[PDB]
């Protein structure tokens, strides 16, 4: 593997057909027996590994200890038709036989696996550098058909990115991705978070903050998988290990969790349909069930109580499954702009930045960075702002020590860490906890929750509360979510045009009072009459009420005015009403909808053009790409997979600073300094090389 | 086939067959195609008008009971909003169908200590259910021709 | 895919379509490794005739 | 009729250039380039 890493090392830089790649090429030519010998190796035990796996050979197991005779092992494996006369030899020699000639298949088959896999992933890494850098050499296909297996094992863990590299063009960047971040890529939560991001920046977003978001998205995704491996399952100390199971537990099924809050909700507003009012006990009223079962009964009080708990039980595993996310982004965000932006040191924000404000609560405390990973924030924006504005205002404003920082730098002290409560109790940083109680009571969902629970608790003092559980339905269903989407989009339209309307039948309401007054007698008797505008606020409550909910305007209930002296004044008066009012601006109300709903379809549509006609990454179009043939696929899959850059980011970050590579080096220094010039921007190999390629 | 089967057991049920039109006629056909392309959203804005009618159906009950007289008898009254089952099949069929919502059919609240609660639960009831939702039936259906 | 299953062994499965050796191609391809016997049990065939 | 005057007046305000009308397709080769014409080479608040 040593020798392989070297080899890769010189293959650094190389273009197209350069002399170095021809000259390792040629190498390998020289010593083709010795290559063809290591790959034979390597391919005889990957397809052992899973023939011993096969039901073919499980046929010829019959040992009950599970065991297999050397000449059996003969019969079954060369009834396979893949391996020949000497490799079979061979297996049988390398299996250990016992003196009764048995052989422990289970273990023969992973003896090899592990000690093999590094070696043979550098032999794969480098055969697809040089079939990829030397393309029209005949010696080499050979090689790689010989590498078969080998390529065909590996090709889920061997991620290719492409960047722009230290020498102004764009070099193609091999690594390995490992089995537990593809899984946790794969999972379904991250997958949402990923076309919810995708659709967040392909529909409001400039090409210019692309990547940072990008990078963003990737490092939240990173807290992601690290949150969901903890929660990930398999006399203090004893409390302790339940409670991290049972808190592990809650985050773990938190939408089922959900869904049972809909589904009782459901059942206990069923069981509300019930209800009755009767004068008689089952001047004052009783409300009581009417049903013959009996049972109903009790079973409203259960499911009310088991409501309740299933409530507190959410906001539990909310707390303990989101929260830590949202402290996360916020921390990091004051942080980038602690360090290279000086917020609190150069521009101070102005009071009107209720975010901005509340964050100076969290700066001196001593637990400030504890879910972003960066502990040294404080010592990086103290060692950049501390000659111009002042070391010791820097540290008093970070509550920092700076006679620790050298001791710290000079050796580590390892007190002792007693397990006791009391010891506990000092031991929280009471601001930091006040700031973290306000970012999460100003979260949405948490409030939502919360309001959730208040409810829950208001429906034991009334049932009759837990209807309004059933309005959980919009978030709970993403198509109501959408359809209301649809209504909240024009939302500030749709409360302007109400003022409108208010407005314009205030206006209707002034006349009518001050000329039409007449005609605004709502009483069939003859001594007693109900005047409806002969005062401006009853006339204003009666326009607002009734003429609005009329179809055909206010001219519907008030008076006939046929044969008066004001006919056509008061005609045209209810003419206008109902065409300004009821048809008009009604009309504008439905209109607002309607298009919030094509908005929202055209915004869907535009993002999956945008995704299916353009890279991601390099913003070339589909149509430069499908001159060879699937290959916007090919470039989006191989090339410029976003998933890849995401998992180039987790190796650099696993792997040793002094292991990096040249060009690890340089996309982590760059990544440190948060320039994105590494991503490559209206280029990709294909075009770079395309004479050679072509 | 089974249809006319049954058309034989009773001719009206050879009325069944005039539904033919709509895959027998290509624009019948499309103009279909322009309500079943939204047929989820309009089953779940269905459901979604039944939860809100439901809610104003608890308020109702709780609070409005008195104006659900629909009988002009003076001695044997028709409360429509003694029972949760018969103000919620009240609500759902005659105030949805109603042009101004259920303060078409209720009666007046003029001159009660109640008026302004019941004149915001007859306006809101008018906007969002006659108004908002139904226009959101047919935008979709608008929006599926488009 | 399920209701499918019940057509694999049948003599005249592929009745419609064209090819009449897909059950050959399938053994061909899949019995050195699954089992000739195994396959020729699921798609009904003789191996003598 | 409005709304889609509006989307295309920033989408032409977003893709080309004010001054030479050349797309941003082309600034985009180099990174950034459509931002830094706008703002360095063609802005027009530098003519005015
Ligand atoms: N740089 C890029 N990286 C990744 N995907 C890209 C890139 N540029 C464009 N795309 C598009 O992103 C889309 C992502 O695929 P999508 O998430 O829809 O998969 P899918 O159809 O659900 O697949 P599966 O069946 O495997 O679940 C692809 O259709 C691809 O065309
Ligand atoms: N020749 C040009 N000169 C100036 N702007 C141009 C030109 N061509 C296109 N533009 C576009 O004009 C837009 C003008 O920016 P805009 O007025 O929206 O700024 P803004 O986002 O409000 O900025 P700020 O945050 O600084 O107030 C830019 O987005 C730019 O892409
Ligand atoms: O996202 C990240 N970027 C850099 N370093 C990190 N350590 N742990 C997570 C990290
Ligand atoms: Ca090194
Ligand atoms: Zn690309
Ligand atoms: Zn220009």
């Amino acid at each position: 593997k040593d020798m392989v890493v070297m080899l890769l090392s010189l293959l650094e830089g190389n273009v197209v057909n350069g002399m170095i790649a021809r000259q390792m090429v040629d190498m390998l030519v020289e010593s083709s027996s010795n290559v063809e010998m290591i790959l034979k190796f390597f391919d005889m035990f990957l397809k052992l590994k899973d023939i011993v796996g096969s039901e073919a050979f499980q046929d010829y197991v019959t040992d009950p200890r599970g065991l297999i005779s050397k000449k059996d092992f003969q019969k079954a494996m060369d009834s396979q038709k893949q391996f020949t006369g000497p490799e079979i030899q061979f297996l049988l020699s390398c299996s250990e036989a016992d003196e009764n000639e048995m052989i422990n298949f289970e273990e023969f088959a992973n003896r090899f696996q592990e000690p093999a896999r590094d070696i043979g992933f550098n032999v794969a890494v480098l055969l697809t550098n040089l079939s990829e850098h030397v393309p029209h050499d005949p010696r080499l296909r050979n090689f790689l058909e010989l590498a078969e297996s080998i390529l065909e094992y590996f090709r889920p863990y061997l991620g290719r990115i492409e960047i722009m590299g230290a020498s102004r063009r764009i070099e193609r960047i091999y690594f390995e991705i490992s089995e537990t971040n593809r899984a946790q890529w794969e999972m379904p939560q991250v997958k949402e978070s990923k076309r919810q991001f995708i659709f967040d920046v392909v529909n409001e977003g400039g090409e210019a903050e692309k990547m940072e978001l990008f990078v963003s998205f990737c490092e939240d995704t990173i807290f992601e998988m690290q949150i969901a491996a903890q929660i990930s399952e398999p006399f203090w100390g004893e409390l302790e290990v339940q409670r991290v199971k049972f808190l592990n537990y809650l985050s773990r099924n938190f939408y089922t969790l959900r869904f049972l809050a809909l589904f009782l909700a459901f059942a206990i507003n069923f069981i509300l349909l019930f209800y009755k009012v009767s004068d008689s006990p089952p001047n004052m009223v009783y409300y009581f069930l009417e049903e013959s079962t009996g049972y109903m009964e009790p079973a409203l009080w259960c499911l009310s109580l088991l409501h309740t708990l299933v409530a507190f039980l959410c906001i539990i595993g909310y707390n303990c499954l989101k929260v830590p996310l949202v402290i996360f982004k916020r921390e990091k965000e004051l942080a980038r702009k602690l360090e290279f932006d000086g917020l609190y040191i150069t521009e101070q924000p102005g009071d009107d930045d209720v975010k901005g404000q509340w964050d100076r609560l969290v700066l001196n405390t001593p637990s400030f960075p504890s879910n972003y990973w960066d502990k040294f924030v404080k010592r990086k924006v103290l060692d950049k702002h501390g000659d111009i504005f002042g070391r010791e205002r820097i540290a008093e404003l970070l509550g920092m020590d700076l006679a620790s920082l050298e001791i710290t730098a000079h050796n580590e002290r390892k007190p002792d860490p007693p397990p006791g409560l009391l010891t506990w109790l000092m031991s929280i940083d009471v601001k930091y906890q006040i700031w973290k109680f306000g970012v999460i009571f100003t979260d949405n969902s948490f409030l939502y929750l919360g309001w959730y629970m208040v409810m829950s608790l208001l429906g034991h003092y009334n049932n009759f509360f837990f209807a309004a559980h059933l309005l959980d339905i919009a978030m709970g269903v993403k198509t109501l979510r959408t359809i209301l989407s649809s209504v909240t989009h024009n939302g500030k339209q749709l409360v302007m045009t109400v003022g409108l309307l208010a407005v314009v039948v205030y206006l209707y309401t002034v006349v009518a009072f001050n000329f039409f007054r007449k005609f605004y007698n709502k009483s069939e008797d003859e001594d007693e009459p109900d005047m409806k505008c002969d005062d401006m606020m009853t006339c204003y409550l009666f326009h607002m009420y009734v003429g609005v909910r009329a179809g055909g305007g206010i001219g519907d209930e008030i008076e006939d005015p046929a044969g008066d002296e004001y006919e056509l004044y008061r005609v045209v008066f209810d003419i206008t009403f109902f065409f300004f009012v009821i048809v008009i601006l009604l009309a504008i109300i439905q209109g607002l909808i309607i298009d919030a709903f094509g908005e929202l379809r055209d915004q869907q549509e535009q993002v999956k053009e945008d995704m299916e006609t353009k890279c991601f990454i390099c913003g070339i179009g589909s149509d430069y790409f499908d001159t060879t043939p699937h290959g916007f696929e090919t470039h989006t899959l191989e090339e410029h997979n976003l998933a890849n850059y995401m998992f180039f980011l987790m190796y650099l970050i696993n792997k040793d600073e002094t292991e990096h590579t040249g060009q690890e080096s340089y996309v982590w220094k760059m990544y440190q300094e948060r320039c994105w010039d590494f991503f490559p921007a209206g280029d990709c190999f294909r075009k770079q090389y395309e004479d050679q390629l072509s």
